[PDB]
Order: C-alpha cells, then structure tokens, then sequence
C-alpha cells in the first residue's frame, strides 16, 4: 500500500559538512604535529579513523587547545566564514617560518534538502588526503631542528572575534616552493591542501 521509512540521515547537510570538515582538521593537525616532531612521538596514541591508523596527542593541553578550535571551527564553516585554516611551522629558537601547511576553503553559500553524497564516499577522499600529508613529508628537506607550531584560521574580516581569540599576524614565508596535495569536497566545502616550504642554505 503505502511505503513508509523510519528517518535516517543519509546525504549531507551544511551542519554535516562542518562536523565533517572540523574534524578532518583534527586528524591532520595531530598527524603534521607528529610528523615534524612538534611533540614527542610518545605523546601521540594510535587510532583508527578514515580506514587509517592515525597518530593523536594524548597531551591534556593540546587535547583542549584543539577541541576548542575544532568546537569554534564548525560554527564558523556552517556559516561560509572560514577562508583557510595554516599550521605554521618554525624553528624554535630562530622563529624563522619553515613551512606553512595551507588549507583553503570553498564554501557554497547556498547550502535546503541534504545533498547526495555518501559519508563514505567523503572519508574516501579524506583517506587519501590524510595519507598524502605523511607522504609529502618524505619528499620535504629533512628537518633537523627544533620547531614550534602556529595555527592560523583566515576568516571573512567582519566576523566577531570569540574571547580568547585574537588577530595575529601572518607569519610570512619566503623563498619557498609548494607541494599541491589532493583536495575533497562534501559537495557543501571543498578543501584543497598544500605545504609551502622553504629551502634551506648550503651552510
Ligand atoms: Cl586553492
Ligand atoms: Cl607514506
Ligand atoms: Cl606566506
Ligand atoms: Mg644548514
């Protein structure tokens, strides 16, 4: 007669695809904080996640300091505000910018229904991104000096700065050249990745 489904979210929503975005920003942020030695590799647990074993702090004030950009991340990718997310990477003791991990954003600011697109079909492309973050790392010049990170969220200019939020500076590179890494898309955002670094002296 009639044909009848209990409700279940399937496709994604503008509030999915922030939720999706947010926390692929999670995981690549603990795997370059890794991955550069930013912290020690004991810090770091393994987990599984996008079909992957990845490494995340199991510092207690990083854990914080994450969750909370991840929580304010959301709010601002629902709302089309965020134009690209930078994990800067510098030396420590010079404050000189070695690389800088860019994450640009595309948003559609019309997204209504759900959109068509599995969740599965997204952790595939996330899959293949986040294995290309450790894989670029390969072809980077070794890093053998201690470093610092920065992240840098570049959003529309009127936006309301949070407390504890503050304007910063854009912590400049030079003489550096760029790896693209592939970009994913919810069919709502689109982040491509790519890493500027710069080259290092015959010294
Ligand atoms: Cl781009
Ligand atoms: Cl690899
Ligand atoms: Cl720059
Ligand atoms: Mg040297």
């Amino acid at each position: 007669g009639m044909a009848l489904q209990l409700s279940r979210e399937q496709g994604i929503t503008a509030r999915g695809s922030a939720e999706i975005v947010a926390e692929f920003f999670s995981f690549g942020i603990n795997s370059i904080l890794y991955q550069r030695g930013i912290y020690p590799s004991e810090t770091f647990t393994r987990v599984q996640k996008y079909g992957l074993t990845l490494l995340v702090t199991t510092d207690l004030e990083l854990i914080k300091y994450l969750n909370n950009v991840v929580e304010q991340l959301k709010d601002w990718l629902y709302k089309s505000s965020v134009q690209k997310l930078v994990v800067v990477i510098s030396n420590i003791e010079s404050g000189e910018v070695l690389e800088r991990w860019q994450f640009d954003i595309e948003s559609d600011k019309t997204a209504s229904a759900p959109r068509e697109k599995s969740q599965k079909a997204i952790q595939d492309e996330i899959r293949s991104v986040i294995r290309q973050i450790t894989a670029t790392v390969t072809f980077l010049p070794l890093l053998e000096v201690s470093c610092s990170f920065d992240l840098l969220i570049y959003t529309d200019k009127d936006l309301v700065v949070p407390e504890k939020w503050e304007e910063s500076g854009p912590q400049f590179i030079t003489n550096s050249e760029e790896v693209r890494l592939r970009s994913f898309t919810t069919t709502i955002h689109k982040v491509n990745s790519m890493v500027a670094y710069k080259i290092p002296v015959n010294d």
